[PDB]
């Protein structure tokens, strides 16, 4: 899901995200998308 395992559209929906920066495709069968908060 969120475009995976794919990292630019992991990494879109991560930024569409209020209080991220970036994020990658792993969690479910590399199909979900984590995100992290930006310091």
């Amino acid at each position: 899901g969120f475009g995976c395992p794919n990292n630019y559209q992991c990494h879109r929906h991560c930024k569409s995200i209020p209080g991220r920066c970036g994020g990658y495709c792993g969690g479910w069968h590399r199909l979900r998308c984590t995100c992290y908060r930006c310091g």
